[PDB]
């Protein structure tokens, strides 16, 4: 199952290519400007088989709760209404979001104690690195 090392509170320390990733998602300029300035805290928790990923920032907060492999309805930070599924693949927690015939993937994995999120949309790849606590 998912490693308990995922669980806890994480702080963004690095973000690479987020602007072009947001452009690929259709996010407008003013929103992208604030999105690029955000340094969110991500809190991963688990209760039973239900996993929760909560994101907190001054600009926007989000929260998703899910069981592995079961599709759920998600509202994203940029207010897309997606159908999403999270799977586990070689220690990588992989989230796929589908809406309006499009899809994007967010793959979260642990690397030397950091959480690395790789966000992909239409060949555009963004990497965000988080530190524990
Ligand atoms: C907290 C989310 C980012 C900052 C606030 C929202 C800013 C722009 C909305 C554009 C969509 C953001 C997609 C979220 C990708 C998060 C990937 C990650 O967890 O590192």
């Amino acid at each position: 199952g998912m490693s308990n090392k995922f669980l806890g509170t994480w702080k963004l320390v690095s973000s690479e290519n987020f602007d072009d990733y947001m452009k690929a998602l259709g996010v407008g300029l003013a929103t992208r400007k604030l999105g690029n300035l955000a340094k969110p805290t991500v809190i991963n928790s688990k209760k039973g088989d239900i996993i929760t990923i909560r994101t907190e920032s001054t600009f926007k907060n989000t929260e998703i709760s899910f069981k592995l492999g079961q599709e759920f309805e998600e509202t994203t930070a940029d207010n897309r209404k997606t159908k999403s599924i999270v799977t586990l693949q070689r220690g990588s927690l992989n989230q796929v979001q589908r809406w309006d015939g499009k899809e994007t993937t967010i793959k979260r994995k642990l690397v030397n104690g950091k959480m690395v999120a790789e966000c992909k949309m239409k060949g555009v790849v963004c990497t965000r690195i988080y530190e524990k606590v």
